């Protein structure tokens, strides 16, 4: 039953991608998968992704997140893919059965923010998530009902959408 990705040619691309402007610290303030919202846990803590552009045009891509223990830094590569907008995983070799890792922004204003869609497929099991980004951990409720609206229209009910809590510890760096 697990939810189909929708075909790439239903997933928008941000028109007149700029690399420069989506650079530095995201809050994913919501995201929704295809997998779950687990089912045994209580809601998660919101996490940072700072995009960070190199010289060569693609991003260093660093996951900044607190567990009981202490803030991890999770690095990983964004290399352009076809299109403006568009990148696949560097380091795609280090992930086991992995065969792609797709990232496509869906849009963006740059200073305020973003949904970016993500697939993979591991061993021929395909995986697909969204992602809602601000630069500000709060989002007005307008933001909120566009990015439930848009993972509804992708085949992602409700209950696979998921509104992490603010913290301030890790994610304020
Ligand atoms: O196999 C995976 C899954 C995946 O390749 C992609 C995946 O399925 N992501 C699911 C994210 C679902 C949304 N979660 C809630 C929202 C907050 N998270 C994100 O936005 C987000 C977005 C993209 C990510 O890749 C990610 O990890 C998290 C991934 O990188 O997470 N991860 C483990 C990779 C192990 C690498 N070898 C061990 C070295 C230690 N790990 C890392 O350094 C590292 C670095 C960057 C990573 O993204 C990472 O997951 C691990
Ligand atoms: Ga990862």
């Amino acid at each position: 039953d697990l939810i189909p990705a929708p075909p790439l040619s239903k997933v928008p691309l941000q028109q007149n991608f700029q690399d420069n402007q989506f650079h530095g610290k995201w809050y994913v303030v919501g995201f929704a998968e295809n997998i779950q919202q687990r089912e045994d846990k209580d809601p998660p803590k919101m996490i940072a992704t700072i995009y960070e552009l190199k010289e060569d045009k693609s991003y260093n891509v660093t996951n900044v997140a607190s567990n009981w223990e202490k803030c991890t830094y999770r690095i990983k590569t964004f290399v352009p893919g076809s299109q403006p907008g568009e990148f696949t995983l560097g380091e795609i070799k280090s992930r086991p059965g992995m065969t792609s890792y797709l990232v496509r922004v869906v849009s963006t204003n740059y200073n305020q923010h973003a949904m970016v869609f993500f697939k993979t497929v591991v061993q021929n099991r395909e995986k697909f998530w969204i992602t809602l980004y601000g630069r500000t951990k709060e989002l007005t409720s307008e933001l909120k009902e566009n990015f439930i609206r848009f993972s509804k229209s992708l085949g992602l009910p409700e209950n696979h959408i998921v509104f992490p809590v603010p913290i301030d510890q890790c994610i304020d760096g």
